[PDB]
Parts: structure tokens; sequence; C-alpha cells
């Protein structure tokens, strides 16, 4: 299933979000009510990562 | 159709865009009146998502 | 005809400049009195996009 | 072993963290109590250098 | 004739820089006494652009 | 012989450096003692030059 990157961030920030597995601009996501999907970055984003860290995210990247 | 980019964040700031579907730097736009057009990004501009979800842009990227 | 940057920039902030044709770093220039040059961005610039917005430049960007 | 990024960054914080070898995305990662584990940087962090700095983190490249 | 590049800043840095011709990390650096040198930039310097600017340097980019 | 990045900041900043000739990531160090090592930026280093420059370093690029 996939989700725009703005409801992504919205959840991100609505306190949705319990994990984010990024690869490259890929973001596989999931809910804290267990749902999962997969949203793409769609420019560099440098305000992201420090998005994900202060709402508590689970943030993990690939080899 | 085609539009350029500085026209494009002029509609981006009068509220008329909808969606802002960005594949690298060609981004596909619907406008809230259901209209489509494509706009090029001319140089990296670190502003744009953050404008964009300013103005309640639904923003997509692509694979 | 070819024009420096400096140049460049400097007819954008005194309002002789009226459309932006960036094509990666070469940039086609329209000046309000119709005259057309070619001019190149030197090093990444970040402030460009918002100086020939700010001077409402026609900014345009290519496929 | 792989710990999330997140978590290195917190045990950065919590100064459990003696050296950290960055190779790319890839952080090879030496705790005080001589541990060792394996961390990605999951986008580009700006942050990160001036975080292991701050912590008095050992910090090397690789060719 | 090369010329390192924190000598070739302190220059611009005294007004003895008339031209600055830069292709890549390498510039071809006139001075205001019709002199020629090379610099490279070491790194990337986002503080050039606006450092050449300001001292009224002539900046020119290549194909 | 090589050095931790970290330590080499150190050194900068303790006012030990003369030289440093950057090579991509590679930086090829000259202390005031006239000793010599390598070291690598492990990640993006914005404040890098600015660090070298501010402490008196000569900064060197290669072709």
């Amino acid at each position: 299933r996939k989700v725009d990157y703005s409801t992504f961030l919205q959840e991100v920030n609505n306190d949705q979000v319990r994990e984010a597995r990024i690869n490259g601009r890929e973001i596989n996501v999931t809910k804290k009510d267990s749902n999962r999907y997969t949203t793409y970055i769609p420019v560099q984003d440098p305000k992201l990562l420090d998005n994900l860290l202060t709402k508590n995210v689970k943030v993990v990247g690939e080899p």
C-alpha cells in the first residue's frame, strides 16, 4: 500500500508513527496500530530525520 | 501542458493547487479545479517542500 | 552571446531581467529590453532561485 | 550485530560510545564497554558529526 | 602558476583580484595587476560565491 | 601514518596545524612541528573549511 509523503509527515507529527525503514527515497512505515505502508521522499528533506527523532520514531537504514 | 516554475509557485501561493506529483525535477500538478499541467524544477529548491506543505498541497513522490 | 554570472546577478537585481531559462548550470536570459544571452552558474548558488523570484523574474526549467 | 540509527544516537547521547567508524552510511561502533555493533545512516545527517564531536566520540573515516 | 586556496581568499579579501574563472574546482584567477594564476577549491565552499561578489570580483563559469 | 578525524580537528583548533592538503575526503596534514600524517573526512563537513581558515591553516586542494 502506498501513502502520500505529506500524509506520512502528518502521521509522524500526529504521533501515529512507530518505525520508519528508509531505503534511499523509499520509506517503509509502521504505524502504532501496526498498519504498514510505503511512502517516497519527493525531494531532499533536511528536516526529515530531526522530525522523526523528535517524535520518538524508530529510525532504521538499510545496507 | 507546461507551466513555468515561478508561475507554478504563484499558484501554490494562491491555493489553486491540490496535488503535486514530483518525479525528479518534473512536477505533475493537479489544480483544485481538477486541471492538469507539468512544471519543471529549474534548480534545487530547498524551500519547495516547505512551501507545498505550508499550503496543504498533497505531495507525492514516484519510485 | 555570453555574459559573466556576476554581471547577470547585477542585472537581475537592477530589475533588468525578464526571464531565465535554466538548463543545468546554463541560464538562458532575456532582458526587459528583449536582449538575449547565455550565462553559466559557476558554483552551486542556493540563493539564486529566491533572488530570481524576489525580483519577479520569469523562471523556467528544462526537461 | 545491527542497531537502529535512532537508538545509536540515543547511546551517543548517553555517552556509551567510544568510537564511530564511518564508512559511507555504515558506521561501525565501539561502546565504552568495548562492545561492537553496526548501524546505518538512513539519510544524510548534517548534525551527525557535530553530535559525535560534542560527546567526545572518536570519529574515523575509511579510504 | 599554482596558488593555495587560503592565500587566494586572502587576496580576494585584499581586493587584488579582478576576475575568477571557475571550472569545477579549478579557478583561473586574474589579478588587478593583470597577473595570472590557478587555484583549486579544496572542498565545497558555499561562501565562495558570496565572497567573490562582495569584493566585486568578476565571476564566470565555463560550459 | 593515520590519525582520527576528531583528533585532527582537535589539533586544528589547538593551533597545532600548519597545512592541510585536501584530496577528496583525504586530508594530508602537516603539523607546526613538521610531523606529517593522513586523515579522512568521515562525512560531509560544511564547517571544515571555515575552521581551517579561522585558525590560519594553509589550505590546498588538488587537481
